[PDB]
C-alpha cells in the first residue's frame, strides 16, 4: 500500500526544509518510526532540500531529467517510481505537493503532523475528501523544553 507522511502547519501550509521553522525532535522521531525500512518516494525539490540520503530506507526521486547522484534512485514517472519500491507492504510518500497530489488518490493511508504554527506559503496539503478517509489514531502533544510548537500526530486510513 502507498501511504503519505507530510507536515501541515496553520491551514494545512507545507514547505520545503528552511520554510520550516519549528523544531519538533517528536515530530522527527514519528517520521523516522514510520518510514524506517520502507521506500520512500520524493519529489526533486524536496530532495534537494534534504540535502542527503534517508538512512536505513530506498530513496525514490522523481524527476524529469536524468539523475544526478548514484546515492539515490531515479524515476522519471509515478508509475516508475511504484515499480521501483518492488514488493513491499507499504511504500512512504514524503512529498512535496506536486508529489502529493499524484499520489493522494492511490493512498490508502495519511500519516499526518498537525502543528500549531503559522507559516509564511501559499503552498497547501491536497485538500481530499473528508468522508473519504477515515481518522484510526491522534495524538497531541503541547510544546515543551525540546519542541517548539505543540503539535497532533494523526494517522487516516481510506474508507
Ligand atoms: N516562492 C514561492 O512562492 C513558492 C511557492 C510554492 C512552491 N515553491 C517552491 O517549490 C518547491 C517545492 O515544490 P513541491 O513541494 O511541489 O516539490 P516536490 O514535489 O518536492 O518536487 C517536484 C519535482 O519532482 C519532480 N516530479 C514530480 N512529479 C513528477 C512526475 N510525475 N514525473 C517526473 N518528475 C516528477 C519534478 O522534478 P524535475 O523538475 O526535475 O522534473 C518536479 O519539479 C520548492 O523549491 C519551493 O521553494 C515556491
Ligand atoms: N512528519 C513529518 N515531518 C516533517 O517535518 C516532514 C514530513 N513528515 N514529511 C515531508 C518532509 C520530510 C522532511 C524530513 C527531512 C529529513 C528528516 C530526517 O533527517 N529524519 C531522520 C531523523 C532525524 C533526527 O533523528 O534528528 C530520519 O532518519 O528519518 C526528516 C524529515 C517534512
Amino acid at each position: 500500500m502507498i501511504s503519505l507522511i507530510a507536515a501541515l502547519a496553520v491551514d494545512r501550509v507545507i514547505g520545503m526544509e528552511n520554510a520550516m521553522p519549528w523544531n519538533l525532535p517528536a515530530d522527527f522521531a514519528w517520521f523516522k518510526r514510520n518510514t524506517l525500512n520502507k521506500p520512500v518516494i520524493m519529489g526533486r525539490h524536496t530532495w534537494e532540500s534534504i540535502g542527503r540520503p534517508l538512512p536505513g530506507r530506498k530513496n525514490i526521486i522523481l524527476s524529469s531529467q536524468p539523475g544526478t547522484d548514484d546515492r539515490v534512485t531515479w524515476v522519471k514517472s509515478v508509475d516508475e517510481a511504484i515499480a521501483a519500491c518492488g514488493d513491499v507492504p507499504e511504500i512512504m510518500v514524503i512529498g512535496g505537493g506536486r508529489v502529493y497530489e499524484q499520489f493522494l488518490p492511490k493512498a490508502q493511508k495519511l500519516y499526518l503532523t498537525h502543528i500549531d504554527a503559522e507559516v509564511e506559503g501559499d503552498t497547501h496539503f491536497p485538500d481530499y475528501e473528508p468522508d473519504d478517509w477515515e481518522s484510526v489514531f491522534s495524538e497531541f502533544h503541547d510544546a515543551d523544553a525540546q519542541n517548539s510548537h505543540s503539535y497532533c500526530f494523526e494517522i487516516l486510513e481510506r474508507r
